[PDB]
């Protein structure tokens, strides 16, 4: 199996003005098999270069937000996974938010972590905020 | 590796009165290997057809509860995994609860996601509530 | 693929004690490929016995906490993953805290679950608190 583990590079992000369309992008590729995965640095996309059965996972560290914190893991712009937290307006929620799932992908398909449009702050520390995949094998 | 990723059928559920024994059901079967896995949609049970080493995972999107929200991933009615949340707010508790783990299984054993009996609502959207398994290989 | 699923053996721990630097060691070794994995019962370290690509996961059940509840998954004492909850609610909080990720490892390296030192309680039940890994295959 080929793998990729992408880590945030540190520094806090406010989702509204510190990102465009909510998409996380400045990922550090500490592990990436270049024959199976390609990273797109501005669009924040993790592209698969071959058909396969893929396990996909992510985790975003919510560090303070208004009331509703959430993101989607999208595949070709389509919601596949979601991780969501809540809090009462005036109070604080520091919270790692992990989700993961398995799906069949064809070559060139692109995966991305997209924050929902809200006032939400996230910490990009490498241990709390990450994004990865495992090609478990061929697709049927 | 044979995999299965069951997605909810796009509906908000009130656990107490909309499920039987808290068991999430009416799963949509997008990707399921028919030689390893068999689905029982109304029961909500996922049956393994062959012995093996299985990674099992699940997410439930909690959308309303005032006390506790908890579920168990059960194998023949025995708890294997458990995901739990207490309230994050006095208003509306939007919160996804993911859990996963590896276990050995025998043929004809059945897995289910079983809510604890309480005043809980859930969003059964395809990207928010899901239930899957990976046959990594044989069991030793 | 070689797997390991370690489960807590029940009861609870008061994290304020800071025994063994917060490193959890209550692990029951239910499934463990002995050719790839070794558990040290006193230190709580999970040692890989061969080089390879490893998916590592953990869940800790925070049962009584008020401010920050956090833990790290460490590799040779170096943080790799982190799971964190500080939910300001006015009452005591109860959350399971799952995280996971993939990394390449050499033989003899040791993985542990290290609680950050806090006056919280964690429940060590076998269904709510666990620690595991999948050797996906050889590392490139």
């Amino acid at each position: 199996p080929a793998v990729v583990h992408l880590q945030g590079q540190g520094s806090a992000i406010q989702v509204k003005n510190d990102l465009s369309g909510g998409v996380l992008n400045d990922w550090s590729r500490i592990t990436m098999n270049p024959k199976v995965f390609k990273l797109h640095p501005r669009s924040g996309e993790l592209e698969v270069l071959v058909d396969g059965t893929y396990f996909i996972y992510s985790q975003v560290y919510y560090i303070n937000f208004t009331d509703f914190a959430s993101y989607e893991v999208v595949v070709d712009e389509k919601p596949f996974l979601q991780c969501t937290r809540s809090i009462e307006t005036g109070k604080t929620n520091y919270n790692t938010c992990y989700t993961a799932g398995v799906c069949l992908l064809k070559a060139r398909q692109k995966i991305a972590v997209k924050m929902v449009h809200a006032d939400i702050s996230i910490n990009m520390s490498k241990h709390t905020t990450f994004f990865g995949a495992i090609r478990l094998g061929e697709a049927p």
